[PDB]
């Protein structure tokens, strides 16, 4: 079987490059971060316009919602993190520590905390209430290109262009596991499957991997994409068919068979390189969204 994604909306009004898209945990809101240093949010099922939160004095790179869907966190250039009331659109607190550009942010299932990455090559774990920072974890060689919390906040994964992929003991701090291959590519992004059992792993020699995290092991390769530059966000599709998602370089959204690897449908209409892509928590509704050339956000759908 393969989904039928057909295209429902195009999201007209960043004025640069689009960063990170996020659908709302409650299904209700789609955000989008920008290069132009905007936050937007926009109805999921209607695509309508809702506002725009500024503040941020530099581009953003990524963006997350707090499990009640009321809070957001964004990652800036400026080397600061905000946490914003979405429904007052005003800045709760600035997260203060990094010494270069916040790249990733995400908040953990509690979302009494959350956890940034960084071009300093630390992550930092912050408390939501204080805004302060709770530890600084020297992680990585590199810049860090993405961190994510497991299913129950427990651990933490990050990824580097040192080309490691980390888990961390979030209560210590600790690294429990180092993912290594025999090369050491780029590791681009990086989260938890949602049973918290395997990684999937994007690395700049167009490859996406499903690691088993006990094992230590790859389980699967999806190909056939074009990704050496960018980091670009791949998603579980779990609410049809088990699918894998990511954008390409080539201005395509993949949709590969998890199980089988095969590409099972490639989205055309960007008109640049599809930097995120955000999977429906509910609905089989894809959001993608693009670079310079485009700086629009289109929402599919599909019957699996
Ligand atoms: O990908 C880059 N810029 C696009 C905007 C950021 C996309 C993004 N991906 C993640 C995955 O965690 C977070 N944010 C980029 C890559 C290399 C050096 C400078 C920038």
């Amino acid at each position: 079987v393969k989904p039928n994604y057909a295209l429902k909306f195009t999201l007209a009004g960043h004025t640069k490059a689009v960063s990170s898209v996020k659908f709302s945990p409650n299904g209700e809101w789609l955000a989008s971060s920008s290069a132009d240093k905007l936050i937007k949010i926009w109805g999921a099922y209607d695509g309508k316009f809702e506002k725009t939160i500024s503040g941020h004095k530099l581009g953003i790179s990524d963006v997350a919602w707090s499990s009640d869907s009321n809070l957001l966190v964004s990652a800036s250039d400026d080397k600061t993190l905000k946490i914003w009331d979405v429904s007052s659109g005003k800045c709760l607190k600035t997260l203060k520590g990094h010494s270069n550009y916040v790249f990733c942010c995400n908040f953990n299932p509690q979302s009494n905390l959350i956890v940034s990455g960084s071009f300093d090559e630390s992550v930092r774990i912050w408390d939501v209430k204080t805004g302060k920072c709770l530890k600084t974890l020297p992680a990585h060689s590199d810049p860090v290109s993405a961190v994510h919390f497991n299913r129950d906040g427990s651990l933490i994964v990050s990824s580097s262009y040192d080309g490691l992929c980390r888990i961390w003991d979030t209560a210590s701090g600790q690294c429990l596991k180092t993912l290594i291959d025999d090369d050491n590519p780029p590791v681009s992004f990086v989260k938890f499957s949602p049973n918290g059992k395997y990684i999937l792993a994007a690395t700049l020699d167009n490859t996406l991997k499903l690691w088993d995290y006990s094992k230590g092991k790859c389980l699967k390769t999806y190909t056939g994409h074009k990704n050496e530059k960018y980091c670009i966000f791949a998603n579980f599709s779990v609410t049809g068919g088990k699918w894998i998602v990511s954008g390409s370089e080539d201005n395509l959204v993949y949709i590969w068979n998890l199980q089988t690897k095969e590409i099972v449908q490639k989205l055309q209409g960007h008109t640049d390189v599809v930097i995120s892509t955000a999977c429906h928590p509910t609905e089989n509704i894809i959001a993608s969204a693009a670079l310079e050339n485009d700086k629009t956000i289109k929402l599919w759908k599909s019957d699996c």
